[PDB]
């Protein structure tokens, strides 16, 4: 079996994207962010504080006739600032673009962070990471790909994100009309749960390509593109007026500026970044200061291929039992 999905950008700046998710009996349909940086899949909800909730669509177990308490059950997943989204957990049926799992863990917010009530049109995450990242407790639970993949006729899932366009997430084929080219794999660690993988380096613009191993995660759930300060700073000497704001947390850039492309490497192939995608408009309404796309990752810890570097390729998530990662260009 297969599935296929559109995926839509919320806002003007593709600051994420949302997918209809069918869950329960009859079907009730969310717009979840699919993300591959985490492990739980987890919806606003009938229990979440009412005072929580503005503007989302939220899941109510008690009318779906397939929904089953998961008793004792709970899940806490952290964030930055201490905030945390916590609840418990109903197994139910979800469906993604045509493809059915049945006793999928849906995990019920009962409370949710500031950030997540601010942004009425997510409502909720599916979480692609592998499984060992989920947060129910006492018994971990699995992945909506995990379950799903037994059914698939291939155990891959692509994510082909558009730019100020919808996208698509296909389950279980690989489109041949989407990309150009070939696939280039590359080698998987799960090792910290993450689709983490090793780029091959780095180019600024028509600038020599430079060689060096650049260990990171491919992460749709992360709008910006995370890289060592070394490479970080390389792109923005190239742009005139740009600069590093503590105020901000971040490099800026005058608005009226145009930006260098980024290629990043994949084995012996390369990605080419387009320097419009790497603009995010100006840090406030009316500033000439506009916000970088590619940050350092010196603060985060890890370095962070996100939608920024994703919405350029055609990304192929392969869950064999050796797991790798495909890109294309497209």
């Amino acid at each position: 079996s297969t599935g296929s999905a559109t995926t839509t950008p919320i806002d003007s700046l593709d600051d994420a994207y949302i997918t209809p998710v069918q869950i329960g009996t009859p079907a009730q349909t969310l717009n979840l962010d699919f993300d591959t940086g985490s492990s739980d899949l987890w919806v606003f909800s009938s229990e979440t504080t009412a005072s929580e909730v503005d503007g989302q669509t939220i899941y109510t177990p008690s009318k779906s006739t397939t929904a089953k308490l998961l008793s004792g059950a709970t899940w806490s997943i952290s964030y930055g600032d201490g905030s945390s989204s916590s609840g418990d957990v109903y197994t139910d049926t979800v469906s993604v673009g045509g493809l059915t799992v049945t006793g999928q863990a849906v995990e019920s917010a009962k409370k949710v962070s500031s950030s997540f009530t601010e942004d009425s049109t997510i409502d909720g995450l599916l979480g692609l990471a592998f499984s060992t990242l989920n947060t129910v407790s006492p018994t971990q639970q699995k992945t909506f790909f995990d379950n799903a993949k037994a059914s698939l006729d291939s155990p891959v899932f692509t994510a082909d994100l558009g730019y100020h366009a919808p996208g698509t997430y296909n389950f279980g084929f690989i489109d041949t009309t989407a990309y150009t080219g070939s696939i280039t794999y590359t080698a998987v660690s799960t090792k910290q749960g993450f689709w983490e993988w090793t780029s091959t380096g780095y180019a600024v613009g028509s600038g020599t390509f430079k060689s060096t191993s650049i260990d990171g995660i491919a992460d749709t759930g992360t709008t910006l593109l995370y890289l060592p300060a070394t490479v970080v700073s390389a792109y923005w000497a190239q742009v005139s007026g740009a600069k590093s704001s503590s105020s901000v947390g971040g490099y800026v850039f005058p608005c009226s500026a145009t930006l260098p492309s980024f290629t990043f490497g994949v084995g012996s192939a390369r990605i080419v970044i387009p320097g419009d995608y790497i603009d995010f408009g100006p840090i406030s309404t009316g500033s000439s200061s506009c916000f970088g796309g590619i940050q350092s990752s010196a603060g985060i810890g890890i370095n962070i291929f996100g939608d920024v570097a994703l919405k350029a390729a055609f990304v192929v998530f392969n869950g064999a039992t050796t797991p790798t990662l495909g890109f294309a260009s497209k």
